[PDB]
């Protein structure tokens, strides 16, 4: 006996999406009547389209979409709904008014700009803590910001409220560069080293990246550039991040909690794959057909917790 649901990753190689599919196939071992068949959309929406048409064709009785395109998702719900297929988005969030555009459709993800405001609070908290930081001593902190995908509503809301909480606690900033690196190491460490061989190298105080991924690119560069004290800060609490903040290398992330967004994703998707109401037997929280999973500030006091 068997039930299918089928699944879409925007991109395996995004570093994030990539321990969310390890999370969704893991909790999937736990129910083996699941058949879950997994879609690597390459970062092409027209590929996914192609993926959902197949998944439907192949009888699948739920979908858990990460959508390559946010604005997409009126087409894979006009895929889905013709045989009356629910689908679980999630990690990229459709508009409300798509939401609501289909009484199965449901969103697991995230409060976006809590971690922009957490990772406000972190460097607010380190920024105080080392004055030396601020290389000009004028009082404001010279940045440079990694921007993630625009239009992704996790890069909008990092970008608009990691500076406005900064502001907002008294710590003026001045913005030197603020440019997208797409989510992506490699983007992320050829923009940083193009910023560290300009005008504003010298002036630069502190790297705020929208991911993990990111900073970890802008560590790179600042390595090879011998700036090695200027801080650098992440989003999501990845592996590798974790290691660079227990090194120094980086100075604070965010956990982006990988795990628990997998379980309410699956069990949701399972839960609708059956015709049940979407949160039955779990404890997910849904308000008004979407899950929010906490994020969590993550640095060097609270570090033994995650490692
Ligand atoms: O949609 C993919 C993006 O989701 C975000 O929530 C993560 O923080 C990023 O690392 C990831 O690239
Ligand atoms: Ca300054
Ligand atoms: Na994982």
């Amino acid at each position: 006996a068997e039930t299918r649901i089928g699944v879409t990753i925007y991109k395996y190689d995004d570093n994030f999406m990539s321990v969310v599919r390890k999370a969704i196939e893991k909790d999937a071992k736990a129910s083996p009547e699941i058949t879950l068949l997994m879609n690597d959309s390459q970062n092409d929406q027209s590929k996914q389209n192609d993926q959902i048409d197949v998944l439907l064709a192949k009888g699948v009785k739920a979908l858990a979409i990460n959508l390559v395109d946010p604005a997409a998702a009126p087409v894979v719900i006009d895929k889905a709904r013709s045989n009356d297929i629910p689908i679980v988005f999630y990690n990229k969030e459709p508009s409300r008014k798509a939401l609501d555009s289909y009484d199965k459709a449901y969103y697991v993800g995230t409060d976006s700009k809590e971690s922009g405001v957490i990772q406000g609070e972190l460097i607010a908290k380190h920024w105080q803590a080392n004055p030396e930081w601020d290389l000009n001593k004028d009082g404001k902190i010279q940045f440079v910001l990694l921007k993630g995908e625009p239009g992704h509503p996790d890069a909008e809301a990092r970008t608009t409220y990691v500076i406005k909480t900064l502001n907002e606690k008294g710590l003026p900033t001045q913005q030197l560069q603020l440019d997208t690196a797409m989510w992506d190491t490699a983007q992320a460490k050829d923009k940083m080293d193009a910023w560290l061989s300009g005008p504003n190298a010298n002036k630069i105080e502190v790297v705020i990246a929208n991911n993990d991924a990111m900073a970890m690119g802008a560590v790179e560069a600042l390595k090879a550039h011998n700036k090695t004290s200027v801080p650098v800060f992440g989003v999501d609490a990845l592996p590798e991040a974790l290691a660079l903040v227990k090194s120094g290398q980086m100075a604070g992330t965010v956990l982006n909690d990988a795990n628990n967004q997998a379980k309410a994703t699956f069990d949701l998707a399972k839960n609708l794959a059956a015709g049940k109401p979407a949160a039955e037997g779990t404890t997910w929280k849904i308000e008004n057909k979407i899950v929010r999973i906490p994020y969590v500030g993550v640095d060097k006091d609270n570090l033994a917790e995650f490692t």
